[PDB]
Order: structure tokens, then C-alpha cells, then sequence
């Protein structure tokens, strides 16, 4: 009585979820856009009325693929660089003592040794300014990367600095973005639409603090896999950035050394000046309300009436017990003691000042073995930078004691990449369907 | 038996056996190895 | 160069002279420094 057929439709707007391999679109640096397609002037973005669709940031495989992208673009612009396999011999270190403050005291050593030069059979006596946490002692000393591995130096000429980074999905597939303010990154996302490409997302590699990032539009976001697993990292983004002024104040000076034919070494020669530390400021009373913002969201999640309590990194790399950046070639680790040390009980123009110590030796990602020397940056450097968000550790949280205790949390970058697509997922187009209808052919 | 010319003597004969035989290899010293570190994260394992 | 001696200690007729104990300098994890260390090797391994 029905007398229904099977009817093909092809071009049907239905997509599966999927896992594929973007690419990258832009506007010397690590973050290599020569291998971009340029991105479209005019992007389209088109709104999918009445779709509502499942989104979770946690199992994303953009994140994957992004850090993927990110640690072969460092690799590719490390390997035609001068590998330091002569920097790995003895040191005669002494004191730097000539015009530094007191917290400079054994931070920096004066070190002699022999180095190859551009003839086989000679050798030059030269020195350099190395870094307390760069150098172990045999008045002998070693670079600490000598027992691991060789070093290679960054090629002075390529530049460090983030640049923005679209992701564009091939053909065949979509990206699905969530408009919804307040998401929370999982769940069901009801105002959806299309885009070819992401918006741009800069490689900030950083540690405990967000950095040049995305804002909530609404207020303080705070998004866990499962809140209630203290083993799980709390993203906390900010609607308001938090403006962080971020100095070198040595006025360093770089020197070449030839310790091959067309190899150099850039030393650091002798501070011109005064010898002092190297430190960030933050805003007292925007960093205070800003926590204000953050524990009133944290009180939906962990009770109305329980104590908030900021405390210190508790243990670890370097990498992880400070907030480490890159300012501008340099590489710092600063402690962040005085950020979150504070509780909150349910109920003018200084700053606070957080002591940095550079490095020289990195080991970017968390791998062993493969490590990057940083040339010394001619001059003062000074960087201003936005405190877009966190990363924060629950500590403990028995049932015996109603006081919830966070501490700054990362290492992995993964975490970095996640605050940034969040909103993003990756489906397949799948065109093919079959209904009834009352044809026959 | 399987040839490519079996009357041409510089052609190899496989044979395929239909049973196999078990043979037992060993190499009875207790050898000791030890680590040489000859440069940065380079080592050559020695017998001791 | 290696220096090498014959090992002779609780060897059987048939491994006489076919393990050499080869004394060589070598390089470290530093440049700049040497270290004297010894290896065993084979007689099919090594020539004079
Ligand atoms: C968050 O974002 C903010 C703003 O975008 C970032 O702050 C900016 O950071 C950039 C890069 O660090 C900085 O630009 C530098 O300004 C300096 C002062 O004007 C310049 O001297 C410097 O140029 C040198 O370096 C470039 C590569 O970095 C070279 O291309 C250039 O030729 C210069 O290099 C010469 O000089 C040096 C020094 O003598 C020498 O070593 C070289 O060999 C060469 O001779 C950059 O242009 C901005 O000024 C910053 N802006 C503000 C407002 O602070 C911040 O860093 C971001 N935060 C994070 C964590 O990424
Ligand atoms: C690091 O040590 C070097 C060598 O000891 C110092 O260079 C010497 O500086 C004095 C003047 O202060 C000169 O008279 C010598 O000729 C220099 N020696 C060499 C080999 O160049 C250098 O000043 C020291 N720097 C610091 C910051 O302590
Ligand atoms: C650079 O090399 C020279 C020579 O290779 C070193 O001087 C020697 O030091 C040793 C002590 O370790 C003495 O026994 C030698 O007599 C010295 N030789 C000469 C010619 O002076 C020198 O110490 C090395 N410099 C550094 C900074 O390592
Ligand atoms: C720090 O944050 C401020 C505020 O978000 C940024 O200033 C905004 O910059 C955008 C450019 O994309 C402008 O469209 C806005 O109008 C600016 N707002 C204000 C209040 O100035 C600033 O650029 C950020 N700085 C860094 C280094 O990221
Ligand atoms: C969040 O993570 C916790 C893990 O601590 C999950 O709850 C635990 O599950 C194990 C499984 O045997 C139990 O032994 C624990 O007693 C549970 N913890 C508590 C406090 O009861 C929890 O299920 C996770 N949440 C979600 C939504 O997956
Ligand atoms: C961080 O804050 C300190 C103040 O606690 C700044 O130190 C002042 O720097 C200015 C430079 O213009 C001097 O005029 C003042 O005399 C300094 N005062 C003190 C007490 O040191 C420091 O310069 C700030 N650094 C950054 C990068 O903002
Ligand atoms: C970080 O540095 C910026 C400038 O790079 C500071 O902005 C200045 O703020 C004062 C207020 O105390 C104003 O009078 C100036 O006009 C601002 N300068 C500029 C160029 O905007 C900012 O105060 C610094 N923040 C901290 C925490 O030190
Ligand atoms: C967080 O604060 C605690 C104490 O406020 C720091 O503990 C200090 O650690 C240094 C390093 O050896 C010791 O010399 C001090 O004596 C410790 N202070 C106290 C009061 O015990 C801790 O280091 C801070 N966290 C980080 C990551 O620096
Ligand atoms: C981060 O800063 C805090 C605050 O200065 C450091 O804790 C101080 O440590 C010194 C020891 O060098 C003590 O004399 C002070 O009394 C401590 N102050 C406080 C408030 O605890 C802490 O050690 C720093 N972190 C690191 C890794 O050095
Ligand atoms: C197998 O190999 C044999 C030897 O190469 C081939 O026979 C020879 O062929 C040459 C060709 O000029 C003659 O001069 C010889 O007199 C032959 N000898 C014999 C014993 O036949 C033979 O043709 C090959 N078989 C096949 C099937 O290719
Ligand atoms: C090869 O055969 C010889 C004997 O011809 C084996 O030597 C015997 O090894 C067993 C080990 O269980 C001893 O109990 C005997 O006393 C040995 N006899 C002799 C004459 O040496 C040898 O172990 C066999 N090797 C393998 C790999 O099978
Ligand atoms: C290979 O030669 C080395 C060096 O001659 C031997 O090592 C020595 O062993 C004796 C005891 O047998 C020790 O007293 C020496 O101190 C050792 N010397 C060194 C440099 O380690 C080794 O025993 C020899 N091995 C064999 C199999 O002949
Ligand atoms: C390791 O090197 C040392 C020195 O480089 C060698 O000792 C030298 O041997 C020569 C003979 O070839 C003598 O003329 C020298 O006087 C020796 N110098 C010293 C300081 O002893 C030693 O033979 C080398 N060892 C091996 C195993 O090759
Ligand atoms: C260098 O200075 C530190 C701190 O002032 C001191 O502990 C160390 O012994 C000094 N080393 C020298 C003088 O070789
Ligand atoms: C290298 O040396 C440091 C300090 O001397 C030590 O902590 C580390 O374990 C060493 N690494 C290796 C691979 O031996
Ligand atoms: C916030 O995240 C939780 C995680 O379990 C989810 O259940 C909830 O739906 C999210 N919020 C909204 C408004 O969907
Ligand atoms: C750093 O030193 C050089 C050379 O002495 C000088 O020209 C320059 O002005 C100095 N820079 C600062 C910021 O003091
Ligand atoms: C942490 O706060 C206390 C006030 O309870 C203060 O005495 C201490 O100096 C603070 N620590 C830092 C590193 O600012
Ligand atoms: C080889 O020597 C080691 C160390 O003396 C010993 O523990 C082990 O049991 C020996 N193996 C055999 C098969 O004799
Ligand atoms: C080592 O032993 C072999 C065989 O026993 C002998 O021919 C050779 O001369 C020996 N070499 C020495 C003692 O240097």
C-alpha cells in the first residue's frame, strides 16, 4: 500500500566525526609560513541554523596534530645550525663579581677554555659568561648538557616570536566551531557553524600562565576533563588580560668565535654596566581581582561557603615549578611565588614583582636528549606581554578539610594548544544517502 | 628439489624439506658487557 | 691502536688465541681528555 522505493541522494549535508591531517594557512622565524597557503582575505563562515553538535576539547586530535606541527617546525629550523660538539670541554670558571646586587651572586661564571678555531691544528684560548644553571661543576666546570648530549645553537638570524597560525581542513571535510560563549568545552554546542580555516593561533610556549592567547567574551572560564580528579589540569581563561612587563636589564654583549670553517660560537662577552636581575611585574590590584574572578567561578565547581587557597608550584623541573617564557631570544623562568600565595574565605599602583633567571641550555618539549643552545641577545631586552589565563593543579582534597588548595600546573604544552581550539572539531562530509520515495525507476 | 636449469651447475638448488630438523645453537661463555662513554650521549658497549 | 694480549685464562684448546684483550685510548664526553680502557675482542675482528 505504501509502495516505497529506494531513492540516492547525493550531496547531503551529514558529517561524520573524523580524524585527518590540516594544513596550515598565513598572512627568518621557527614557526616556517613558507610552507602555508596563503589565508583568504575574505574567510567564510557559515552559520548552521539549528545544529547542535557534541564537542569535547579533551579527546580533540587537533591538539594533537598541532603539537605534532609545532615540535617539527622547531626540529626543521634547528638542523641547518652550528652543532656545539666542540663547547663540550672544560671549563676554568671564576665569579663574576664586578658590579652585581646581591641576588646576582654566583649566577653568572667567567669561563676560560680551549676551542677549535677554522685551522685543524690550532687551537684559541677564549671566554664567555656562562649561567649558574648552565655550567656543573668537575674551579672546573662542564655545560650541563655534556653528559646527555651535543647542543646545536639557534641560528641567530631566525626569530622566536610566535607568529598566528591557521588550520584548514582538506577536502571532504569540515570544521565545526562553537560560537556558544560560556561553553565549557564539552558537551552539546547549540550555535554552530563552519569555517574553512581556524583564526590565527600563535605558538606561545609557555609555562603556569597563558600568554598572548584568546579571551573569554562573557567571564573567567574554568574547564577540567573531570573536575572532581585533582590528577586533571584546570584551564582557567580570563575575560580580561592581565598585562605582565617582562625585563632583562643586563646590557649583554655578544661575541663570535670561529671554532670552524664557517662555524661560530656567539659568546657572551662582558656586561656593560650594572649586573642585575632579570624580573617581572604584574599589576597588584588587577592580578588581585583577577583571582577574585577566578575563585568565584572555582566556588561553583567546589562549594559556596569553602576556603580558596593559592599556594606554590610544589616540586620539579624548572621547566614546571616557574612560569618559563621566551622573551625575545631569552629564555626565562621566573618564580611565581608571589602570584598565587593567598586565601579567600566565603563572605593603588605597585606591583608585584617576580624574580627571573635566564638559561641558555633548553630542552624545549619534554624529551631527553635533544637540546638547544640560545645565542645571547645584543642589549637590554624589555617585553610586555597578556596574562590571558592559567594552568592550575588541585591539591589533595580528602573529605577531611573543607579548604581547596590550587598551584600552578604545565610542562606539557598540549594544555596551551587545548586553551586555543577548544571550540574546534574536525568532521567528515558524507554526501551519500538513501530515503524512501515514491519513484520507480 | 627446485632449480632454474637443474643441468646448469652454476644454478643454485633449493630444496624445501618436508620434515624439518631441529638444531641447537648456543654460545656458552657468561659475557659481560660494560658502557664506554666516548662523547655526549655516545656510548660503545664493550666486552668486559 | 689497540694493544692487545691473548686471553689464556680458563680457555680450551680450541679457543686458543681467538679472543684478543685489546687495551686502546679513547675519547670521552669532553674533549679534551683521553681515557685508557680495554675491550675483548675477536681474532676475526681485528688485524695486526
Ligand atoms: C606577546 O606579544 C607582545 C607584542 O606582540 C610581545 O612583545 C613584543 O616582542 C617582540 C619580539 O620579542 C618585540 O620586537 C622586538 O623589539 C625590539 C625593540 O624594538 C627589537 O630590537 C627587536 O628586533 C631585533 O630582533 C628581531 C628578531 O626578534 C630582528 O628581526 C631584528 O632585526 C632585531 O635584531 C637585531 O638587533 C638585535 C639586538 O641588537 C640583534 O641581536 C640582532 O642580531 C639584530 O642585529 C624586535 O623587533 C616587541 O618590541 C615586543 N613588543 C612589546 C610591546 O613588548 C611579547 O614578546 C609576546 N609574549 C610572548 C610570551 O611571546
Ligand atoms: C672575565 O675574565 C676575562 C679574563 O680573565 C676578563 O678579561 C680581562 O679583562 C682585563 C680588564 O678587566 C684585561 O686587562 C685582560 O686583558 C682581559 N683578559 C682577556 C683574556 O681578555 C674579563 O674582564 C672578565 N669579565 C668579567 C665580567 O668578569
Ligand atoms: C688550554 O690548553 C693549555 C695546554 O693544552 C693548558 O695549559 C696546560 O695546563 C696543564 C694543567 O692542566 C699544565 O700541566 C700544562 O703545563 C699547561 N700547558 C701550557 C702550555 O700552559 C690550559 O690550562 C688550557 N686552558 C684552559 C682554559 O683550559
Ligand atoms: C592585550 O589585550 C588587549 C585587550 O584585549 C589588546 O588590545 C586589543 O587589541 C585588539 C587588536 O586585535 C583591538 O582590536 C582591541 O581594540 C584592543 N583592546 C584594547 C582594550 O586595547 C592587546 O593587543 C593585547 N596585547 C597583546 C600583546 O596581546
Ligand atoms: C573523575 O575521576 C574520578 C577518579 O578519582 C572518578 O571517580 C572515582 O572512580 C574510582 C573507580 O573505582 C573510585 O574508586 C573512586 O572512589 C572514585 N572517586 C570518588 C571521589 O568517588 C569519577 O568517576 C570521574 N568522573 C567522571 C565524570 O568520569
Ligand atoms: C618593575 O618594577 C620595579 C619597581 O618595583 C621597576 O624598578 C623601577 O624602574 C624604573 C625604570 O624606569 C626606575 O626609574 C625606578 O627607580 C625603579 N625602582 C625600583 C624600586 O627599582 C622596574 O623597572 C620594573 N620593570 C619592568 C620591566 O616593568
Ligand atoms: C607595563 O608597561 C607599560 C608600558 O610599557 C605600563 O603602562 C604605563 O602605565 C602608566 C601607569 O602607571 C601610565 O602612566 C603610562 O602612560 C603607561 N605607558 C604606556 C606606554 O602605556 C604599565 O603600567 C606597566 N605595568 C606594570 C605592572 O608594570
Ligand atoms: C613556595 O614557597 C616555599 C616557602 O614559602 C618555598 O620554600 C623555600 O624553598 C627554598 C629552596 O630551597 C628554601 O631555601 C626555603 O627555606 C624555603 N622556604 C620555606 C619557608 O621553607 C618554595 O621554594 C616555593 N616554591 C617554589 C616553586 O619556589
Ligand atoms: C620563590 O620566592 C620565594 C619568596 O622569596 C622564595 O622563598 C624565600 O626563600 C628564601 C631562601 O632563599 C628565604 O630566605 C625566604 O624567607 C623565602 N621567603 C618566603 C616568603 O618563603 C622561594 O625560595 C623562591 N623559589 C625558589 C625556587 O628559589
Ligand atoms: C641449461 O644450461 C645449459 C648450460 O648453459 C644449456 O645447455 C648448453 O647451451 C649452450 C648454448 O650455446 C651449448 O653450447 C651447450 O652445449 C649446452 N650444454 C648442454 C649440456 O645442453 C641449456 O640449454 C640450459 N637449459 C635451458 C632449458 O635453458
Ligand atoms: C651439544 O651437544 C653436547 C654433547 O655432545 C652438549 O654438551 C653437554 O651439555 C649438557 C648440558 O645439559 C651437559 O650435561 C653434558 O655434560 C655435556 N656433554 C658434553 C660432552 O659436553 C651441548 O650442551 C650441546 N649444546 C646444545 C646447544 O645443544
Ligand atoms: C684484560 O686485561 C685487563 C688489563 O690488563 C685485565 O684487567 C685487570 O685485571 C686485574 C685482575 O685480573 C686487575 O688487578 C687489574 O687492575 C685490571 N686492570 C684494569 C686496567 O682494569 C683483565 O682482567 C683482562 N681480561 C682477560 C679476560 O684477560
Ligand atoms: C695511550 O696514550 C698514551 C699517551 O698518549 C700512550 O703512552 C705513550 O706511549 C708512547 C709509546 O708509543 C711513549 O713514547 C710515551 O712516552 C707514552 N706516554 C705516556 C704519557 O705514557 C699509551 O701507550 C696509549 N695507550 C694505548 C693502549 O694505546
Ligand atoms: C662564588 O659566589 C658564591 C656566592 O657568593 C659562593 O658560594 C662561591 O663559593 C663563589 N665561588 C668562588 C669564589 O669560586
Ligand atoms: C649528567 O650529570 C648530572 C649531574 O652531574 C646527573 O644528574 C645526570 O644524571 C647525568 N646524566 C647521565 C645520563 O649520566
Ligand atoms: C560543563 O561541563 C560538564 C562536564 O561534565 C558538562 O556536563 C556540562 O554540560 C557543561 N556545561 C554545559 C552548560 O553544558
Ligand atoms: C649598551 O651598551 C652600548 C655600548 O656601551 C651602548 O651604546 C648602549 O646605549 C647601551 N644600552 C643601554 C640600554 O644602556
Ligand atoms: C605570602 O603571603 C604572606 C601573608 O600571609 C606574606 O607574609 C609572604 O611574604 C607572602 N609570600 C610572598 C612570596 O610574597
Ligand atoms: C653469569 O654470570 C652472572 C654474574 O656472575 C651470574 O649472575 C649468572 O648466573 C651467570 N650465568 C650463567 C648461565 O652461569
Ligand atoms: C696467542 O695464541 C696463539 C695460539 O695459541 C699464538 O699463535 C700466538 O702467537 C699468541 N700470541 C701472543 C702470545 O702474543
Amino acid at each position: 500500500a505504501e509502495n516505497l522505493w529506494v531513492t540516492v541522494y547525493y550531496g547531503v549535508p551529514v558529517w561524520k566525526d573524523a580524524e585527518t591531517t590540516l594544513f596550515c594557512a598565513s598572512d627568518h622565524n621557527v614557526w616556517a609560513t613558507h610552507a602555508c597557503v596563503p589565508t583568504d582575505p575574505n574567510p567564510q563562515e557559515i552559520h548552521l541554523e539549528n545544529v547542535t553538535e557534541e564537542f569535547n576539547m579533551w579527546k580533540n586530535n587537533m591538539v594533537e596534530q598541532m603539537h605534532t606541527d609545532i615540535i617539527s617546525l622547531w626540529d626543521q629550523s634547528l638542523k641547518p645550525c652550528v652543532k656545539l660538539t666542540p663547547l663540550c670541554v672544560t671549563l676554568q670558571c671564576t665569579n663574576v663579581t664586578n658590579n652585581i646586587t646581591d641576588d646576582m651572586r654566583g649566577e653568572l661564571k667567567n669561563c676560560s677554555f680551549n676551542m677549535t678555531t677554522e685551522l685543524r691544528d690550532k687551537k684559541q684560548k677564549v671566554y664567555s659568561l656562562f649561567y649558574r644553571l648552565d655550567v656543573v661543576q668537575i674551579k672546573e666546570y662542564r655545560l650541563i648538557n655534556c653528559n646527555t648530549s651535543a647542543c646545536t645553537q639557534a641560528c641567530p638570524k631566525v626569530s622566536f616570536e610566535p607568529i598566528p597560525i591557521h588550520y584548514c581542513a582538506p577536502a571532504g571535510f569540515a570544521i565545526l566551531k562553537c560560537k556558544d560563549k560560556k561553553f565549557n568545552g564539552t558537551g552539546p554546542c547549540p550555535s554552530v557553524s563552519t569555517v574553512q580555516c581556524t583564526h590565527g593561533i600563535k605558538p606561545v610556549v609557555s609555562t603556569q600562565l597563558l600568554l598572548n592567547g584568546s579571551l573569554a567574551e562573557e567571564e573567567v572560564m574554568i574547564r577540567s576533563e573531570n573536575i572532581t580528579n585533582n590528577a586533571k589540569n584546570i584551564l582557567v581563561q580570563f575575560n580580561t588580560p592581565v598585562q605582565i612587563n617582562c625585563t632583562r636589564p643586563n646590557n649583554n654583549t655578544r661575541k663570535s668565535i670561529r671554532i670552524g670553517p664557517g662555524q661560530a660560537f656567539y659568546a657572551t662577552g662582558d656586561i656593560i654596566g650594572d649586573i642585575r636581575q632579570a624580573h617581572c611585574n604584574v599589576s597588584k590590584a588587577t592580578w588581585n581581582e583577577t583571582l577574585g574572578k577566578v575563585v568565584k567561578q572555582l566556588r561553583k565547581h567546589f562549594g559556596n561557603n569553602t576556603i580558596i587557597r593559592f599556594a606554590n608550584s610544589s616540586g620539579g623541573d624548572l621547566e614546571v615549578t616557574t612560569h618559563s617564557f621566551n622573551c625575545g631570544g631569552e629564555f626565562f623562568y621566573c618564580n611565581t611565588s608571589g602570584l598565587f600565595n593567598s586565601t579567600w574565605i566565603s563572605n593603588s599602583n605597585d606591583s608585584i614583582t617576580l624574580p627571573c633567571r635566564i638559561k641558555q641550555i633548553i630542552n624545549m618539549w619534554q624529551r631527553i636528549g635533544q637540546c638547544m643552545y640560545a645565542p645571547p641577545i645584543q642589549g637590554v631586552i624589555r617585553c610586555v606581554s597578556n596574562i590571558t589565563g592559567l594552568i592550575l593543579t588541585r591539591d589533595g582534597g580528602s573529605t577531611n578539610s573543607t579548604t581547596e588548595t590550587f598551584r600552578p600546573g604545565g610542562g606539557d604544552m598540549r594544555d596551551n594548544w587545548r586553551s586555543e581550539l577548544y571550540k574546534y572539531k574536525v568532521v567528515k562530509i558524507e554526501p551519500l544517502g538513501v530515503a524512501p520515495t515514491r519513484c520507480k525507476r
